[PDB]
């Protein structure tokens, strides 16, 4: 859902040269995709890179 965007704007600025440098958050997050936290970075990634698309 559009909340999903959320957890993305932090794993946006950790991304770098279209690749996502998700680090390791203290604070773990339970994410919908069946992942724990780690999703951000397969969700993220994939909210990332849909703003190229725009380019």
């Amino acid at each position: 859902k559009n909340e999903d965007q959320e957890m993305c704007h932090e794993f946006q600025a950790f991304m770098k040269n279209g690749k996502l440098f998700c680090p390791q958050d203290k604070k773990p997050i339970q994410s919908l995709d069946g992942i724990m936290f780690i999703n951000k970075c397969a969700t993220c990634k994939m909210i990332l890179e849909k703003e190229a698309k725009s380019q």
